[PDB]
């Protein structure tokens, strides 16, 4: 057996079964001390037959389907680290509590045998990115990771054509579901073009094709948010533009500029922010669940 | 067997026998519907006893060698995409044709056991790229994929030095040669050093050791266009700095910009811009067909 | 067995033990002919029970433990090339010397089985990066190679901050022996902050666990120099900003400005570059040496 692995009843058999499976991050279980959340996550995945899978760091393992014990410790413990790809090592060593990001959680989704994993928005190029150099590990962790990774594009404090250059140069696959432009989070869309998938069937036989041709590495599938959900663009870029004004004045770069344009997002939103984010949260895993099945059938075949 | 592959005879007996080829790409197959330039090609590859291998991509497959049914397509279809590594999969679910591209070929090209591949010039880092982030998938996927790519640089409407600035940071080999300058495509030279080869049988013994040192990935074997035949660069330069001018004051960016730019370059050329092109390439083929030969005899020993 | 490698009878036993080893490079033992600095290293990592393997090329042959004769020449011979990862190929073939980089030793250490490396200063992303692009080939050489390197940041005329977002982007970790702020080479601190590891048992169990679960890949473990030995920032900094001013009124640009850069850091210093730079080199070697044992044991278990 692997000794760093510690996979629930449920997604053993799953996987076992060679049944659908969908990955969940923690490092956001965290944002939604309630829970309510989670569980419409869960129906929105179980919905197509699929099996959720949150995955986080404890006791030194690294543990795929979350009990209710760790759920309420994430939940409820105030020190818990934000663990991407590069400190799962330390995460595990240190034999606490880590709450997993994009990166960290598809690395130990991939290492379980699960082949999709689902989140609101991946990171990426920040805004002013091309002159910081300010950019997630995701971009690069999907050139080594075989995963689909469904999401609602770039989260909308990110710079979203210049994460989609950067992917491009990476050779990570875009494809849009229904849609031949770039999701933008809680905004409809960027002006950025991607392959447009109508079919989740035609989109899993192109995944696993490329996994057959250009080996492990991920595949991004970009799912818009409800159109009565959205919000304005115009709203999100002024009060972006502006947080970014009064960063200059006050002089303000460093990891200390991300998180002021996450609260000035929250702001200009009135209070929909986090109901807009939810919307496509959940619209984003149905899909996930959806694909995930559809995944499931043509590696049967 | 492999299903997704389909290798003509020729090109599947020259690989059993461990004999020469030469992989060319058909994403510009398309751009010379004639043929007698993939027939002065053709030439120039097999004067070194290498087989040519034009690949692409129809009906579910990934073609090694096109048909004549299947060149007359791609010369004469309107509809027919250009297809980078990350677009193969969806082009294989597709079921139609895909004309693909460096990174797309040199893919198939290795999957099939070809280790030389040629074109008249790469992807790179393009203008204003350092700020746009717009740089081909080309550059990355020679971090992954075992190929020794002949050319005569990057393309002329890209940033020369950038581009090797950005190939020394990927660790991608890069020879010369009988120069110890960089290629500049239709331009003889940008002002750019590269490690100097003077003959190709010390060329394929570095690209060997280099395979058995890093493991899979490309070395790129540079070869500038005849004196005779290059663009003054003064010309170039100038066309595509007054190019860029004009996009300025006509704020036009994104993929907008590098169609004015290949069609600026027709402009200043008189009309000798094809006809450099393919001096260029018939030279660099020629170099590729017999560096195939001397890697063959290397690989021998 | 391998015909590219040479390893001396003592590496060649410590490695069939599972014993301690720890890789230095040939490109700076040019930088000190002597020899008293090596021989001040050696006994630093021997110190804790580690043997130290000096490597570089010569005769056609990867050279791990460099005989008293090959120092002699590295030490003595005018002509010798630096050689990176990528020059590794040509440097076989040319069957001359070659004194290899960071980028350089640690593919070849790793080749042999050896695990940790150490110097005083890594290669970066260089100031003004974001737009010349010019970042040294070891930052993306750490996604490819398992190796602990082991130095004190990166090199000071770097962009400490830059290179810092590039390793996070590259998913390398980085750890701060005893300090949670990036060493900055013979500068005590950048402000940049890193993850700290109180004990080198706990970093060798982090690095381990990375291994496992991400694969092959570097864990850079920084060290930073004694504070009595430091060079005030403040000289450093104004140092290299009027040697940037002097750069841009004179225009230069290119791999001219990094060796001027290096010259006008000597001069600020007094004479104590020098002094502090072989201070910080003595220090990062032992920390090496401890922490090469301290990952021979966990391994052990
Ligand atoms: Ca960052
Ligand atoms: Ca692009
Ligand atoms: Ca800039
Ligand atoms: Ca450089
Ligand atoms: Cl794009
Ligand atoms: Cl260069
Ligand atoms: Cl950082």
């Amino acid at each position: 057996p692997d000794q760093l692995l510690e996979v629930s009843d449920e997604i053993a058999t799953a996987l076992a079964e060679r049944r659908p499976v969908v990955a969940l991050e923690s490092s956001l279980i965290t944002t939604d001390p309630s829970s309510e959340t989670a569980s419409l996550i869960e129906k929105a995945v179980r919905g197509a037959g699929a099996v959720p899978a949150t995955i986080g760091i404890a006791g030194g393992k690294l543990v795929v389907g979350l009990t209710d014990s760790l759920i309420e410790r994430f939940a409820s413990t105030k020190g818990i680290p934000k663990i991407s790809a590069r400190d799962i090592g330390g995460a595990l060593a240190g034999g606490g509590l880590g709450a997993t990001t994009v990166a960290g959680t598809i690395v130990i989704a991939e290492r379980a045998g699960i082949q999709v994993f689902t989140t609101a928005g991946i990171g990426g190029v920040h805004r002013r990115g091309e002159d910081t150099l300010d950019i997630s590990p995701d971009l690069l962790q999907f050139r080594k990771t075989k995963m689909t990774v469904v999401s609602g594009g770039a989260k909308s404090i990110l710079d979203h054509r210049l994460t989609a250059e950067y992917l491009e140069t990476a050779g990570v696959p875009v494809y849009g579901y229904r849609t031949d432009k770039l999701a933008a989070f809680v905004v409809r869309e960027a002006d950025v073009p991607v392959t447009r998938m109508d079919d989740l069937h035609t989109a899993a036989r192109a995944a696993e094709a490329h996994w057959q041709v250009n080996g492990p590495g991920t595949v991004l599938l970009t799912s818009p948010i409800d159109e009565q959900d959205a919000v304005d663009e115009a709203i999100v870029e002024a009060a972006i533009a502006e947080a970014l004004a009064q960063c200059d004045q006050e002089g303000i770069v460093g990891n200390a500029v991300s998180p002021y344009l996450m609260k000035a997002l929250a702001r200009a939103s009135g209070g929909m922010l986090p109901k807009a984010g939810r919307s496509l949260l959940l619209s984003t895993a149905r899909v996930a669940g959806e694909f995930s099945a559809a995944l499931s059938a043509v590696q049967a075949e």
